[PDB]
């Protein structure tokens, strides 16, 4: 099991103004440190963000969190369930900032809520320094769709922040899972637009110097972003990922030629956006999230699983005979890799 911990600093909050904090289970005979980000959407004005805080009250506030949380898939802490990183230190960070981790803004007499998630990284990392993490040689920072892109948008500030503070030895890498979305057209942006100004929304600095005032909402598409960083991250996405089937409102309820043609067209197009990401995972299966899932360990690409890419890449960053580190299926339709999750 993890415990929580709430954060020392009670001024990073919640959406609510509770406070933030972490589930940790050390393993004081280890130097790995995995930082997981939950998910789970976001929101992004006053009235959406208050439908969530009535019926995803655990997303917007610690008030109701449970003292403890099992550690699952690639956070659990068993060999035959993890056989990637079973013996690290592990933290699971609560979502609780509708702000896909990425605001800095506090709740005051001008905001409702507040949206601290870049702020809630950064604390969690300080108050673990002094639990163990200044002897780390390798700190991940994964996380699962929400989470997925909160690690795009936060694995370099975490290297930085690291560096500012005097600890040059750790290596920061990020696990992106589900998290990679394509700004396509639906089949039937604005949303984050309105929502980096609501938060107060924070990207990594090359990026906003790329894109500019008023275009940073392209930093939170995974393809535009990932080419300016310089941690070190794998990526992990179902080429036919739900969330990105329900934002392009389709919805497999009889699939005519228009709709065939639009999902051979997306996978495609995620494909293409991978060419060129050296360490991914992209079976050709309509799923979503995988990272922190039980029988995650299911799933193959060519042969390999991903608990094995994650041990190769972590080989490479010491190509590898046998342990290969860039995944992505090649046929073009759903449950076209038998080991799709069924
Ligand atoms: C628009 C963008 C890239 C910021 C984004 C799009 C979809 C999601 C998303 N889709 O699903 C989930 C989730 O958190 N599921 N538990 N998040 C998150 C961000
Ligand atoms: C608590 O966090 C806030 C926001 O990051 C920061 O400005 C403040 O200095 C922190 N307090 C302490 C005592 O570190």
């Amino acid at each position: 099991d993890l415990r929580l911990h709430l954060l020392l600093n009670t001024s990073v909050t919640c959406n609510d103004g509770s406070p933030a904090g972490y589930y940790l289970k050390e393993s004081r005979g280890s130097r790995r440190w995995l930082l997981f980000l939950e998910g789970g959407w976001y929101c992004f004005n006053r009235e959406n963000c208050d439908s969530r805080y009535d019926t995803m009250r655990r997303l917007m506030s610690s008030r109701d969190w449970p003292r403890t949380r099992t550690g699952t898939g690639i956070l659990s802490s068993q060999p035959e369930e993890n056989p990637y990183w079973w013996n690290a230190n592990m933290v699971f960070i609560p979502y609780c900032s509708s702000d896909v981790w990425s605001g800095a803004s506090s709740k005051s007499e001008k905001n409702e809520y507040a949206f601290m998630g870049a702020l809630i990284i950064q604390e969690v990392v300080r108050e673990l320094l002094g639990r163990g993490l200044s002897g780390a040689k390798v700190l991940l920072l994964a996380g699962s769709s929400a989470g997925g892109t909160g690690v795009l948008l936060n694995v370099d500030r975490v290297a930085e922040q690291l560096e500012k503070l005097g600890y040059p030895a750790i290596q920061v890498r990020g696990l992106a899972d589900s998290g990679w979305f394509l700004d396509n057209k639906q089949y039937r942006t604005e949303a984050i637009r309105r929502g980096i100004r609501y938060w107060n929304g924070v990207v990594p600095e090359r990026c906003r110097r790329q894109f500019q005032e008023g275009e940073e909402w392209n930093c939170f598409f995974g393809y535009k972003v990932y080419p300016t960083l310089r941690s070190p991250v794998f990526v992990v996405q179902w080429l036919f990922d739900e969330a990105q089937l329900t934002v392009d409102n389709v919805h497999l309820t009889p699939v005519q030629e228009g709709l065939r043609l639009y999902i051979q067209n997306l996978g495609r197009e995620l494909r293409h956006t991978l060419k060129d990401v050296p360490a991914s995972f992209a079976p050709a299966c309509l799923s979503h999230e995988i990272i922190i899932r039980s029988h995650w360990t299911d799933v193959q690409v060519k042969g390999t699983s991903l608990p094995r890419a994650l041990h190769c890449w972590d080989r490479s960053l010491h190509p590898l005979k046998g342990c290969p580190v860039h995944l992505v299926d090649s046929c073009p339709w759903p449950h076209c890799n038998p080991s799709c999750p069924t």
